[PDB]
């Protein structure tokens, strides 16, 4: 469950890894750290293009395209099953799992 999440990732290496995943509907959450408390979500888009989507933390909720939520995990839900944001989330990305020692 929610594989998506990258804690504090910069823009270069949630590129490298949504290029990575390769397909268009690719997605992650990172926390920006560019704009800390403030997240973003990462997309893979159609032509190889990777798009930064912020997403405000207001009053304990979480703002994205004017859409309210009260968590992040509510928001993914929602532009994964509920409507395109129009492009829609398919493939979470999960973080590289720990490497064999």
């Amino acid at each position: 469950t929610n594989q998506w999440y990258h804690g504090k990732l910069d823009r270069t290496i949630a590129e490298e890894r949504l290029r990575q995943a390769g397909k268009s509907g690719s997605y992650l959450i990172r926390e920006s750290d560019r704009r800390p408390g403030s997240f973003v979500l990462s997309f893979l888009s159609q032509m190889n293009v990777v798009n930064h989507f912020r997403i405000i933390a207001m009053s304990g909720d979480y703002y994205i395209g004017g859409r309210r939520f009260s968590s992040l995990s509510d928001l993914i839900g929602y532009y994964s099953h509920v409507s395109s944001l129009g492009e829609k989330l398919l493939y979470p990305v999960a973080p590289p799992e720990p490497v064999e020692d």
